[PDB]
């Protein structure tokens, strides 16, 4: 229902993360194979951002405090300390736009 | 509504409740009679935790801290202290899989 402009899509070249923000909701952006995908930005396990962190791996990204490991496409835990999953963000590509609705966070299925 | 798994209907046994969690938002999900209902988890009257300082009796709950009661389907008071009925939420039952929607609490009419 609203999508608000963050970047241009080549602002995230493959295999790494950009953070945006809008109204004091922090989302971290990955590219993982040339698609974009948008999860919180914080560790559910701390005020850590996992995009400041430079720890992507295919899309797997790793918290550099405590290493704990989540899906970047689904928001899912893949390693403690971590226990809750990420919120995904709605994210749409309109030519070199990136577009997020911050007021849309949810947990996948 | 964006549904999220939470439990498996079976860790709620007929009578019994069970709390999950995302972030800040506690939900308490009870059993009564074989159909499953969700609640804030917290008694409006104090951090109390119906889930695990709940008497569940057919389908009023009791905080175990000054005794107030819910009922678990509509949230509403049946005794006091509590002055503000809990706030409910979407559940549903997919086979054995229980999903709530924990941005979507709401006050029954
Ligand atoms: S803060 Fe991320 S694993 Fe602990
Ligand atoms: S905290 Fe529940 S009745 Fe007071």
């Amino acid at each position: 229902m609203k999508f608000t402009r963050v970047c241009d899509r080549r602002d995230v070249p493959e295999g790494e993360a950009l953070k945006v923000e809008s109204g004091g909701t922090s989302v971290a952006i990955f590219n993982v194979d040339g698609e974009l995908f948008a999860t919180q930005d914080r560790c559910t396990h701390g005020d850590w951002s996992l995009s400041d962190g430079g720890y992507l791996e295919g899309d797997v990204v790793e918290c550099s405090l405590h290493m704990g490991k989540f899906c970047v496409r689904t928001g899912k835990v893949k390693s403690p300390p971590p226990c809750e999953a990420l919120k995904i963000f709605p994210i749409r590509i309109e030519d070199n736009d990136v577009l997020v609705d911050f007021e849309a966070g949810y947990l996948a299925p």
